[PDB]
């Protein structure tokens, strides 16, 4: 199963002195506009309002410890009680709010305002001393990048299979912080040499509870950081790799949401060979698993365009 919300970013300070519009209403928990200025008919101006309904909005004034808390921590106590195989997602376009809303404000570590993953780390040890005080359980990650439909290790550049990945465990929040951090500012720099290759790529972090004696998993959650969603128009660049990471993405964000729809109906067959993305997370789409995606917009008048692609994108994937 899969809840999507959206999140609402607020003008940042140069937004504001170029005096860029807001044009997102948020009406209520489901529900808010768009309200896109057109000029048509002739050539005068008036506005469009598209009006959209998800599972939940959270507007412009809400902070990073309050989307955890309704969104991430309900999937920490599913792993721990339930056993239960979980994902989040966050999708949108480059500038959104992804990582804002992954890891709060920059430098990283430093800030006095972190993401949800932190809260999440937190939450997963407070939990973890629950479960276990005889040191039986263990905490177990694996993160890395995939890029034109190649896996690269955000633990350790050359591409690497699945199996070949580093497994790492961890026995603190403070540990597992670090190398969230350092795995999203490694794939900041460009593993592959290309400008901003973080936007050009996927990233997924993996946090598996495991039985350490038997050595199988107990529950997991994984945190996948999206391409940016804008990024299929890279497909017509003459640059060769640049044109290789568009087509890459249309098809992944498409298996994406092929694969979300299966399962949420159609669910017998679920087409995850239909991109590496989805043949990597190919676990999360069977019935008993628990998902969110939490769907990133900007909200001026430029971004318009691509924040009605990523509110489309977000109905279809809901069904």
């Amino acid at each position: 199963m899969i809840k999507v919300v959206v999140r609402k970013r607020p003008l940042s300070e140069l937004e504001k002195k170029k005096k860029d519009s807001d044009i997102i209403t948020v009406k209520n928990n489901c529900t808010l506009y768009i309200d896109e200025p057109r000029y048509k008919v002739d050539m005068t101006k008036y506005i469009e309002r598209h009006e959209f309904i998800v599972d939940k909005v959270f507007d412009d004034t809400v902070d990073n410890f309050t989307v955890y808390e309704n969104t991430i921590k309900p999937l920490i106590i599913d792993l721990y009680e339930n056993g239960c195989v979980c994902s989040c997602f966050a999708y949108g376009q480059t500038g959104s709010g992804k990582t804002y809303t992954m890891l709060g404000s920059q430098p990283y570590g430093q800030s006095d305002t972190p993401g949800i993953f932190q809260y999440a780390a937190g939450d997963i040890f407070t939990f973890l001393n629950i479960y276990d005080k005889d040191n039986t359980k263990g905490i177990f990650i694996s993160f890395y990048e995939i890029y034109c439909g190649k896996l690269y290790d955000l633990l350790q550049k050359k591409e690497v299979v699945v199996k070949d990945l580093k497994i790492l465990r961890v026995l603190t929040k403070e540990e597992l912080i670090l190398k969230m951090i350092d795995g999203v500012l490694l794939r900041k720099i460009g593993v592959n040499s290309q400008n901003d290759e973080s936007s050009r790529s996927h990233a997924i972090l993996n946090i598996d509870l495991k039985d350490i004696n038997k050595n199988t998993s107990l529950g997991k959650i994984a945190f996948i950081d999206l391409a940016g969603s804008e990024r299929g128009a890279d497909t017509v660049s003459q640059n060769k790799q640049t044109q290789t990471d568009g087509a890459n993405i249309n098809r992944s964000l498409l298996a994406l949401k092929e694969c979300i729809r299966a399962m949420d109906s159609d669910k017998n067959h679920i087409p995850f060979r239909d991109s590496e993305l989805t043949k990597v997370l190919r676990d999360i789409f069977v019935g008993k698993s628990k998902s969110i995606m939490i769907a990133n917009i900007s909200p001026t008048i430029s971004c318009c365009e691509q924040t009605l692609n990523t509110l489309r994108y977000s109905s279809r994937v809901k069904n």
